């Protein structure tokens, strides 16, 4: 059985105004640099096997310090962003409820609606599921014959962790707005179970944690 | 919006033997006694609204230290009592998978299975339910004008954790295993946002630790 890790970066100052950030590479706040370091030590007493972020800074940073914490290096893949949300990055809920009200409280409902010029959470599973697919066959230590708890830990947003987690899950599309929003340097933990020797849509992922707090 | 958190017990003299509990009244051990000790200073600082908890000792034992941190009457609903599971309660799964090779699991797989003369987590679901809907109308403090985040606290077991979470969330039964197992002195909160089963539950913690 194959555990996989998944850290929310650190707070930015968007995420205390309220205004999205999609794929706009905003920088961590102390805070949210410090919340980092208290998640490294949480997550570094797990011994990951393995870190992979999003290119983007404010994911980059959070792992950085768990990769200090370590000794792993941090893998980067463009795979791992957050949602992009189009017109509206760089916009707050207030701004976005004035030009079309109602339409940011009807997006959190269903999976596969985009803001215009973005993606939906179905765009965001559709470009992250296969990196985990990728490790997978890459990594035959993982979940294998030495240490199999050693996880696997994507640094990334909150967005692409529901998305993914999700996909992952197998959950009908409907029901993907159950998974309310991670904290700050919260983490998530799927186990990925197969029958030996089996293919990877094979795999059974059972949630483990969900959102849980340094 | 709503807050209902759900804890899991502290870990009982028993739970190392890989034997199947079920309704066994089982005790805490003294790692549980100071479990549910610490699991109370985290839980007791949100401050819950009420508590309602199992009568099985492990999970009543857990809810009082937790009473006790807030000054708060522990109510009682043998509606939050782990699954029955039957034949199965007493047996290790070492037994089980001999008796009955692939049932066990098979049947983690399946929220409409029960070992024979046990319940499923459908079962689990459809008994423990009504005490939500139940809270629901008659807490209007909860969510309400001037404290709307106590939350309700309800001390109960891992399987019916899983079970009413997942009905709580409507998910499809055929997806009501991908809820694993919570650890001892584990929570979960899910939150209700908008009759009653108008209300939909968002997930917020699954299996958060002290």
């Amino acid at each position: 059985a194959r555990r996989l890790v998944m850290l929310r970066h650190g707070q930015t100052d968007y995420n205390v105004g309220s205004r999205m950030q999609g794929q706009l590479d905003t920088e961590l706040s102390e805070l949210g640099r410090t919340q980092a370091v208290a998640a490294a030590e949480v997550l570094g007493k797990r011994q990951p096997l393995l870190i992979v972020s999003s290119d983007l800074r404010r994911a980059y940073d959070t792992a950085v310090k768990l990769g200090e914490r370590t000794g792993l290096v941090v893998r980067v893949d463009t795979r791992l962003r957050e949602t992009h949300l189009g017109d509206w990055q760089g916009l707050t809920h207030a701004q976005i409820d004035a030009d079309a009200p109602g339409a940011r409280l009807a997006w959190r409902e269903d999976a596969t609606w985009a803001p215009h010029g973005g993606e939906s959470r179905v765009d965001v599973a559709a470009r992250s599921r296969p990196l985990v697919a990728e490790l997978v066959a890459s990594e035959p230590e993982w979940g294998g014959a030495d240490e199999p708890d050693r996880p696997v830990v994507l640094v990334a947003h909150g967005g692409l962790i529901a998305a993914l987690s999700a996909a992952l899950l197998k959950l009908p599309v409907a029901n993907w707005p159950a998974l309310g929003g991670m904290g700050n340097a919260s983490w998530t933990q799927l186990s990925g179970h197969w029958a030996p020797g089996s293919d990877f849509e094979s795999i059974r992922w059972r949630l483990d944690v969900w959102n849980a707090s340094a």
